[PDB]
């Protein structure tokens, strides 16, 4: 009896996460190859958002059995996942979120593995108040404003300043990336001489916010955090030019994304008739 075959499209192949992710799938199907066949995908950068539309396209010619998504824009990548669930695909979502309006207006049900941002932020959000006061002066570098991941991360981020005290003076948009993530810190600090902290929606833009601290003279006055827990984040919390981030464990996304897809195939089921994964602050 032949294996099912299984496609996980993912965003941004710069980014360490999806490459963390992308040898956890591999790893999990290398164990179990026996189960299932896996074709991996990304994109070439976090908001090529028309290339990932045709990577899935792509994996409906294919006829995959099962595609497990995390798509590069909430609303965008609804249509051709109506179109892969209308072919008979099982979509799984992971990562984040697919718009549950625009999805309940196509009557369509994609089940969802991933973490609450909103929590995962908050947690790296209160590490931070401990270590700043009433009244300090924050800015928030966010990921790509029309994705759920990114909108409740910045909310984490407000309940946690608010929380302690904190005034939020900015709220800009790094689009996920190192470059676009440095250029808002630098405006960020340029515009406020007082600002105390940067926080960052993904360990990328702290990345990024960490080199415009050092460009402007600030390493060690202004804090930054981040999210992710990439490797490349590790030299600067242990020399302290990141605070704090948070692993949001990329390879369980994709590999209960993927167990999820193989259950409903297992037991015949509809996507008609189809899980929040933990994050840890780390520091």
């Amino acid at each position: 009896a032949g294996k099912p075959k299984v496609a996980l499209v993912m965003k941004s192949l710069a980014n360490e996460f999806f490459l963390t992710m992308e040898n956890g799938a591999k790893e999990y199907q290398k164990h179990n190859a026996s189960q299932f066949d896996l074709i991996t995908n990304g994109i070439k950068d976090e908001t090529d958002t028309a290339n990932q539309i045709r990577i899935v396209e792509q994996m409906i010619v294919s006829k995959v059995d099962a595609i497990v998504l995390a798509p590069a824009d909430s609303k965008a990548l609804v249509p051709v996942v109506k179109k892969a669930v209308d072919a008979g695909i099982i979509v799984v979502n992971i990562d984040n979120r697919l718009d549950p309006d625009v999805l309940k207006s196509k009557n369509l049900n994609v089940p969802f593995v991933g973490p609450d941002n909103r929590k995962g932020a908050r947690k790296v959000g209160d590490y931070l108040a401990k270590k700043l006061k009433a009244g300090d002066q924050v800015g928030i570098v966010e990921g790509v404003s029309t994705t759920t991941n990114a909108q409740q991360r910045t909310a984490g981020f407000q309940d946690a300043m608010k929380a302690g005290g904190m005034k939020v003076v900015s709220v800009q948009s790094g689009e996920w990336e190192i470059d676009k993530g440095n250029a808002v810190a630098s405006a960020m600090l340029n515009e406020y001489p007082n600002l105390k902290a940067l926080l960052c929606g993904n360990d990328n833009m702290a990345i990024g916010a960490v080199s415009a601290v050092r460009a402007a003279g600030k390493q060690g006055k202004v804090y930054v955090v981040g999210y992710d827990n990439i490797n490349a984040i590790k030299p600067m919390l242990k020399d302290g030019r990141v605070l704090a981030t948070a692993d949001q464990y990329a390879a369980k996304q994709a590999v209960f994304g993927i167990d999820t897809a193989l259950k409903a195939i297992a037991e015949h089921r509809k996507q008609a008739e189809l899980v929040e994964t933990p994050v840890d602050l780390v520091t």
